[PDB]
């Protein structure tokens, strides 16, 4: 309908599609809403994994949000230093109810400076970058500060739209979504978090993300030092 | 040697049915993942995202591993006999036969689940019995080579599951960790069992025209494998 609650996700190149699609089945389950997935121009857009996406309207089309959310993913280091992404978030968060991100789409949300004195999380892997982009980095799945959300890793992105469900909506609503997704998770494995996975299992991870950690730490140093000009 | 992963993309797919196994699969070293329809090019999903097949049924390679989603589409797909024929076709030397949520339902109408131990969404689990299932209560069903996963969201609990079987435990961990996928839920609402009895109400009223519908293109199906 003219008065849906319109939401939208921010896609780009190399995006971590789960990231984006967990949210948005969570999300496209509530009464009239309007989703949106926004990149420079409409047209096919691929992530991380190959899928191909499609981006629905430019930045400049874009209509007043009453949510954004910024996804993670490989691609969020060219993100963090291109301006007409930054500045489109910027205009956006002026005037949206809720400003939001999953995984390391905070770290996209610290480069456009709105992280600055905020409780925020991220990916267990990057939390080290939240404090340079002048977040109070928080070790928990959902973080709210006011009217910002972040997520933490990929995964987070349900319990973050659920999160979010509550409060646009009620619980009683976001509870009926959570059982329409049968959301009781039984996961096979206690890995999903530094702290419970086997130690062999958490030091692969580090030794694997130790290139990009360093390649992402100058990008945010860089990011940091733009908003302090 | 690459393991070879098809996804069936139907028009009206439920997309996270699909989308989370295919993050946590497409993690795997020597994968190769397939998005199957009758013709390569955008299949529109139920909340109206677009995805892309990249191959019809005819240029999809033999697959180690065959996974149906589910979604409002598989009423239409029940009575589709090319799409039946096609989940025969790689059922018969597929590795592994899967599903997910209500993907379960055109797993039983290719007569794929006659005298196997599967599951389905909470709210659709009756319709397993009338075509050959043998009905169980559990988030991941195993039964010899068929997977099947119960509703939406049990994808996940699902691929892990699976990355195990193809690969090993400390494989499918690194995907776990990778993933961060230590839930947290904000409510206990994922099941009829836990959720207030106010929001099993709602969700069954909501579920009841879709349950009619199905129960009729079920017992239309169960008479054509009887036939």
């Amino acid at each position: 309908s003219h008065m849906a609650v319109q939401i939208g996700f921010l896609l780009f190149p190399e995006v971590q599609q789960l990231d984006l699609t967990g949210p948005h089945d969570v999300l496209a389950s509530l009464p009239d809403v309007q989703v949106h997935l926004i990149w420079k121009e409409p047209g096919p857009v691929v992530a991380s994994s190959g899928l191909v996406l499609q981006a629905t309207t430019s930045f400049a089309d874009c209509p007043p949000l009453d949510v954004i959310c910024i996804p993670g993913g490989t691609g969020v280091g060219a993100l963090m230093e291109d301006p007409q992404a930054l500045a489109f978030i910027r205009q956006q968060a002026a005037r949206a109810r809720y400003v939001t991100s999953v995984c390391t789409g905070s770290l996209v949300l610290g480069a456009a400076g709105l992280l600055q004195g905020k409780r925020a999380t991220t990916h267990w892997a990057y939390h080290e970058l939240l404090a340079p982009l002048g977040a109070i980095p928080v070790h928990e799945r959902v973080v709210r500060d006011g009217n910002l959300l972040t997520g933490a890793g990929i995964t987070a992105g349900i319990d973050f739209a659920l999160t979010l469900a509550a409060e646009l909506f009620d619980a009683a609503t976001a509870q009926r979504v959570q059982l329409q997704l049968e959301y009781a998770p039984a996961p096979p494995f206690n890995a999903g978090s530094p702290d419970t996975a086997p130690a062999s299992v958490v030091q692969q991870a580090r030794q694997r993300a130790a290139d990009s950690l360093h390649k992402r730490r100058e990008i945010t140093l860089r990011a940091a030092a733009r908003l302090a000009a």
